[PDB]
């Protein structure tokens, strides 16, 4: 039975994760962390998510609680996540990564450690998004070669990274299905005189507003018609339940880099 | 090689685009066109109609008079007219691409029957995007359909006489079919007054009629916590027209049968 | 500081109102009521909305807590609301009425009491929706005569009525601004062969799905262009925030019958 | 009858303008221009827009055709438009400007010449958009102070400037109604780690794809709800008819800087 450590347990996602893990009857909330400076250190995890007392308190370092957990679920910040990844390599732990805003260099590192450590990494833990990735592949094979491809996303006012990890995942799925690398084609900004659109570019547009949990649209546009595939997230618990499910799934596995497509058995769709 | 095309209702919205599309397809010849006997456009050059010079082919009030001139009829008119053309095809060994929508169940049965003796393409939509969308709907329905609410919304221009659109119904059929169901067992086409709580299995249809909208379609798969929307937007009727001409070129070879755009595009 | 009494504090709206009043920094949650039968009598208001202990408990009669509050916010049932209105008259209090389903007789009584008591009454308390109604009037005056008008709405799977009361309110605002009665022009369903659209009809399309809190769009469509005005509700709290805003506004206002148009200053635009 | 000179008559807009001016019974198509390089110099204007033969040919300089026209309609490029504006000043002509992508310095210059030349300038010649500007003012007064404001637009693959002039016009209307300058608050791109959104920023997101004639959405987002005002253009003829109407209106007006709001009588909506 999976013992879970929630990194950054006081965060928007972290609180939902504690709750999701608590109510998943195949998982146990065994540990949680916060920034060393943070005041919420020493607080009961249950009191933090507003559901009684679990007898587990928030720590400033997961290395101190190594004997309590099997898997870390990490929706924090990239530097922090990399530390946890290092911790996993050293102590034989596993990790589910939700954090976004990694540089290309950092993702290379994650891939490397993933050869020794069991890792789930996805930019989105919802079923709908992972379905959408497969749908994008198919749309890209049929329409990609002669159509303009644009990705639009909206998120709440607190999101620190643009474009979102999910939007990038969408671009990668598309580019990958067309035998391309996203970074060869992506355009992340348009200001002033940009000239005519290039044929191959994948454009990204970003909206930051209110409490929007997450909207994503991929557009394939021809002269005379267009196809738009959209996902809208209503509740963070969707992501949280999905990540706890990935952790439960990951507990049974060897080293490797896994996606939610692997967890959900969506690879052949 | 060359397919000679007859465009039924050549002065119509679709008809004008079809003349143009057949002209531009290099494997096709615009050979004939028809209009209602009442119509003031009878005797007009087809080229003038779509604004592309003079073709030396004029609009007639009956395609039976031009039987020697064409191999395939492309028909986006009205159901009675289309049935008449279908009969013409049976009598004279011609082929037909049907775009017309708003057929009754009885009329669709007749079409299937004649399709046993005549080569027929019939599709709810002739665009590549829509046919792609149908395949995407199948996939979405297999993963999300059993647990999610399914709704179809469509918008069209103020002149459209049938609701919901043939395309929206085609989307419903693709979805229902992929889930091992019949669309008519689950479809709800109207909601007025107190309807009660939504049933789990129903597929809801909502219809918008406005302005000059060429065609928008959205299929929504909605769960508690998230939703997926797959949308198609048509900007130009040339999308439909090019696809139908492509179907006609394809159909010219062929023996008798009932064919879809899936058969034409090999998208199965 | 406006001291607020929330009638029917255990209700869907009531819980959100307690929370909204707590969060508004110009308002204090001072009292709350429930039906005398209710098992929630004597419960802390804060525990009720999961906001901690407020030191204020639910009572079965607001007359017992008269010294604690200035304004009542009432989203209950018509009989109960009329009782509170009477209470306001007797003890010199004010009221924000959210309750609907009054008979014409009852509305006449409300108007009578409103001569002596400060009263806000409206069919919708969301700032966005009230704003949208005003915008619809304007759009209808400029584009309504020659454009096709369509109203589209989406709601969750539990909504039993179609179209929604809000969608109808939108149709009424539009029709009213054009010197028409909605029921003369409205079309609520389209099935089979309907013929060409009429010039003056207002079409309604209704979507029922998932957990959608409420989306409304009004479209004005011409040949060559269209204008769409949309409201999206993300959380039912939005209505609660509007009513608390009305209560703050109503405080220290003299006797009168007021609407959300008065609260939002919507005539002075 | 107003004699119209169409600058850049072979362009997307230019061809529509020739056609629009031809069909407007109060206007006539008297002249048209193209780049001196252009192979369309010496071509009949009518043949260019596919409407028979007008007996008027495209020239490389409108100064040569001064005696043929009263008003120039200019949807070209900023340098070209400024040259035409200079021509108007010298020869006593009038101008309707559609061109977008002017710098703030260039707009100051336009304002200056507009003191002695009759000028209509707008980023959009459709009725719907000019309506939308007025609606945005109202929405900004009610929701702007406490909501996140985002503007999104889509256009076809050939558009060279981002964001669109219309999107900027929307931003200006909003900012202006709130007693702000757009350039103080506008954010035109978001890439990498941007941090949390500021309270006052107005975000712009830009989509370039296919044959999209023009879509614009302004969003006002709160916690719990959001309002979206959208305009969609279906045909360039909408813009073209509007500009020809402005030209007809402008003919015989005195010097001044005029908008479509003046032409349409929308100032006191
Ligand atoms: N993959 C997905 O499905 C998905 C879904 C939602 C959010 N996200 C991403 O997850 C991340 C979390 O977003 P959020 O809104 O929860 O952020 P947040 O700011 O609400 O929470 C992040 C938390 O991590 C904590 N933290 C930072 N550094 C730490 C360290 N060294 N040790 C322990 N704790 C630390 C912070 O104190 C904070 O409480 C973001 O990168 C976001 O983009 C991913
Ligand atoms: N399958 C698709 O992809 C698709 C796409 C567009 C339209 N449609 C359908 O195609 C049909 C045509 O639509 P439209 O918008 O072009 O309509 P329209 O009314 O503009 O044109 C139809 C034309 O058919 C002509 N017509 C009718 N009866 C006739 C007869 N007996 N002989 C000769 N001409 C006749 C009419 O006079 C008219 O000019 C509709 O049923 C519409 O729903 C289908
Ligand atoms: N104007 C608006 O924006 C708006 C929005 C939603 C609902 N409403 C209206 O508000 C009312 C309440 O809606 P709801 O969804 O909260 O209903 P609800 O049934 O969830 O809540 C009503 C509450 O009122 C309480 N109540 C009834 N009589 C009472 C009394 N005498 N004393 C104390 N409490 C009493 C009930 O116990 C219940 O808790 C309805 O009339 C509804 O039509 C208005
Ligand atoms: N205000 C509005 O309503 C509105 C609507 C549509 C487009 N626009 C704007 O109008 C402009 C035109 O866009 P378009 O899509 O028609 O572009 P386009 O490139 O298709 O057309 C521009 C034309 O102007 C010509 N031109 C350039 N310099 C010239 C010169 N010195 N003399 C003569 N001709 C010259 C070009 O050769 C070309 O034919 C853009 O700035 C666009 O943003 C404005
Ligand atoms: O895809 C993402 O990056 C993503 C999903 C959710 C969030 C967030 O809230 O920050 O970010
Ligand atoms: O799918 C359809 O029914 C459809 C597509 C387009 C039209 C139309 O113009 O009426 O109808
Ligand atoms: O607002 C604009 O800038 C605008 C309106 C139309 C176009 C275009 O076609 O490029 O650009
Ligand atoms: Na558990
Ligand atoms: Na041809
Ligand atoms: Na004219
Ligand atoms: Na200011």
């Amino acid at each position: 039975m999976v013992r879970i450590a929630v990194a950054g347990a006081a965060g928007r996602m972290g609180r939902n994760l504690v709750k999701a893990a608590h109510h998943n009857p195949v998982a146990k909330v065994a540990a949680g962390s916060e920034r060393p400076e943070s005041s919420l250190v020493g607080v009961d995890l249950g009191e933090l998510c507003g559901e009684g007392k679990f007898d587990v308190v928030v720590c400033d370092d997961l290395a101190k609680q190594i004997d309590q957990f099997d898997v870390i679920i990490d929706f924090t910040a990239p530097a922090s996540t990399l530390n946890n990844l290092a911790l996993c390599q050293q102590y034989g732990k596993s990790i589910v990564i939700g954090t976004t805003g990694f540089t290309e260099e950092q993702r290379e590192q994650i891939d490397l450690v993933a050869q020794q450590v069991p890792v789930v990494m996805a930019p989105n833990y919802s079923v709908g998004v992972n379905l959408v990735f497969k749908l994008l592949e198919k749309a890209a094979k049929v329409m990609g070669d002669y159509c303009d491809i644009e990705i639009v996303e909206a998120h709440h006012r607190h999101k620190v990274d643009a474009p979102s990890g999910t939007a990038i995942g969408m671009g990668e799925a598309i580019a990958g299905a067309m035998g391309n690398k996203l970074s060869d084609v992506a355009v992340y900004a348009r200001e002033g005189i940009t000239g005519e659109r290039t044929k191959d570019e994948i454009g990204f547009a970003t909206i930051r507003a209110g409490d929007i949990v997450g909207e994503h649209t991929a557009m394939f546009a021809d002269i005379g018609e267009r196809v738009e595939i959209t996902h809208k997230a209503t509740d963070r618990m969707t992501f949280a339940n999905g990540a706890v499910k990935a952790a439960v799934w990951l507990h049974e596995k060897p080293a490797g880099f896994y996606t939610m497509t692997d967890v959900l058995g969506l690879n052949d769709l």
